[PDB]
């Protein structure tokens, strides 16, 4: 439910977490932690560097230990690409989606 805004300055990472906001909030280029109850969903977009998805993603698992279930954190996480935004990942925050008719329009 709640973001995490974890990028580096020059030379350094930097890890932040971000309160559930919204997509206007959601700088262009940066790496994002979205943990869902299916799965945590980790957002990376072309100006990431690599770093920062590294820390990123581990400084997140930290959280996670907080929620329940034994092994879930075994469960593998759905990459994403910068330039695709699917109508279910939407469906995790608080202002629904237009685009959830994106399977409506067929069988």
């Amino acid at each position: 439910p709640r973001l995490f805004e974890c990028s580096n300055k020059t030379g350094r990472f930097l890890a932040t977490e971000i309160v559930d906001f919204t997509q206007d909030d959601l700088d262009e280029n940066d790496v994002y932690l979205l943990d869902t109850w299916d799965q945590i969903f980790f957002w990376i977009g072309k100006g990431a560097n690599e770093s920062e998805k590294e820390a990123a993603a581990e400084t997140a698992q930290e959280y996670l230990r907080s929620h329940p279930g034994s092994r879930d954190l075994d469960t593998p996480i759905i990459v994403v690409k910068q330039g695709f935004e699917p109508p279910t990942f939407t469906g995790w925050f608080m202002a629904w989606d237009p685009l959830c008719w994106s399977d409506r329009k067929s069988y």
